[PDB]
């Protein structure tokens, strides 16, 4: 068995996990869609050292993460796990972005980079 | 078996450690070593552009220092071609994510190193 764990080329690994960070702006459907593609979600943040991770990797632009709100439903992160609310999201909308500086929310529909992440074994 | 520890940030076949604390170059050239690696070594503008975003608005030492009368020196004894600026004129380079400069070794900022995957 000749396999050595990591992530693809233009991948970021970290505590089991890559990343992908995008190079255009678009939606969060269209940027879950870019994802998906790839065998991702959004990114999904699972602990303090992820969102520590996240932030510094998405600098000064506003990106796009896999947390969203529909009505009747409690949040939930992309990989089907409900947010318990660990951290404070600011704002008026459904869809989740983050920057070093900040987590918030923004209309859907706004173009915005976005990041990808998903399990590694 | 995994290229790189899960503490670690892999990317473009380097595993880098992003320090928590601030210390001198020295300083810090020494802790990378103890753990396989050295001060950062940038060998592309992808590596450049990720290391500048993820240093945020704190200075990290890297991997590039000049000795006056000495060629510029890469941390793993590469010469340094001078394909980005350093500004400034001090002897050890930091970089964060609006500029790459120089300043007194003996100053503690954070650092960063990296090693190739495993
Ligand atoms: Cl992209
Ligand atoms: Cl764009
Ligand atoms: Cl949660
Ligand atoms: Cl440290
Ligand atoms: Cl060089
Ligand atoms: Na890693």
């Amino acid at each position: 068995d000749s396999h050595v764990s990591s992530c693809s080329e233009d991948w970021v690994g970290y505590q089991r996990k890559c990343y992908f960070i995008s190079t255009v702006k678009r939606s969060w459907t269209s940027a879950q869609n870019a994802c998906s593609e790839h065998g991702a979600t959004l990114a999904v943040i699972d602990s303090e050292k992820d969102m520590n991770f996240l932030k510094r990797y998405a600098g000064r632009e506003e990106h796009w993460v896999g947390l969203k709100k529909e009505p009747g439903h409690p949040w939930k992160w992309s990989n089907g796990k409900e947010f318990n609310n660990w951290f404070n999201v600011t704002g008026s909308d459904k869809c989740v972005f983050l920057k070093n500086t900040e987590v918030s929310s923004m209309e859907c529909e706004k173009n915005l980079y976005w990041i990808c992440n998903k399990p590694y074994k």
